[PDB]
């Protein structure tokens, strides 16, 4: 709405993000050295489809709850009706989860942090979702090339959540106000750090819609006759 409350907004969001991320970037980097041995990997591959789905679904659910907390710490979010909160939370929450998981990825050897160590795609063999796992790893790789700072992720994902072009909203104009403020903050921050160039190199989303839709499709296959 004005200057200096804009910077207050930026630091507000970055603070909320710092307090709602599962692991801190310091520790994810620190443990890049720590890799799953072949015994451990094949250990994960010998799990049944249903054990593996249970584990990953749990991890996913945990991640999503952390994103829900993040949303609650954004100014204006709690003053929305329960409905709009829910809508925004569906779409946004899983998408935000995928960006943060970009944080958890290591492009040097194409491994991701999982249950304490780094490992490649081969773990998730037990899931029986080769194409989806591939898509996830590719997305994280390309985002990893952009070198997001924690602040850039904070603001980007806040913008992913607070989208007033989600179909189903009742108080569309309140969400548009929150969105507008957040876009303003994001762009001012990028200019002050001279990172605005990255606005061209953002992932076209609908690539993100593809990951979500893929999760839905594979869930539909999974629960079909079992
Ligand atoms: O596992 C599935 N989806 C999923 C998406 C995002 C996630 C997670 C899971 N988890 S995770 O388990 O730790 C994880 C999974 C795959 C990775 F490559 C790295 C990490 C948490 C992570 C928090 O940073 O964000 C999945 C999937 F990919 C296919 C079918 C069913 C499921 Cl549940």
């Amino acid at each position: 709405a004005s200057l200096t409350e804009i910077e207050h907004l930026v630091q507000s969001v970055c603070k909320s993000y710092r307090e709602t991320c599962q692991l801190r970037l310091e520790d994810l980097l620190r443990q890049r050295s720590n890799i799953f041995s072949r015994e451990e990997v094949t250990g994960y591959q010998r799990k049944s489809m249903w054990e593996m789905w249970e584990r990953c679904a749990h991890h996913l659910t945990e991640a999503i709850q952390y994103v829900v907390e993040f949303a609650k710490r954004l100014s204006g979010f709690m003053e929305l009706c329960q409905n709009d909160q829910i809508v925004l939370l569906k779409a946004g929450a899983m998408e935000v989860v995928l960006v943060r998981m970009c944080r958890a990825y290591n492009a040097d050897n194409r491994t991701v942090f999982f249950e304490g160590k780094y490992g490649g795609m081969e773990l998730f063999r037990a899931l029986g979702c080769s194409e989806l796992i591939s898509s996830i790893f590719d997305f994280s790789h390309s985002l990893s090339a952009l070198h997001f700072s924690e602040d850039e992720i904070a603001l980007y994902t806040a913008l992913v959540l607070i989208n007033a072009h989600r179909p189903g909203l009742q108080e569309k104009r309140k969400v548009e106000q929150l969105q507008y403020n957040l876009e303003l903050a994001f762009h001012h921050h990028l200019c002050k750090t001279h990172r605005q160039s990255i606005l061209a190199k953002l992932p076209p989303k609908g690539k993100l819609r593809s990951l979500c839709s893929q999760h839905v499709e594979r869930l539909q296959i999974f629960q079909h006759l079992h």
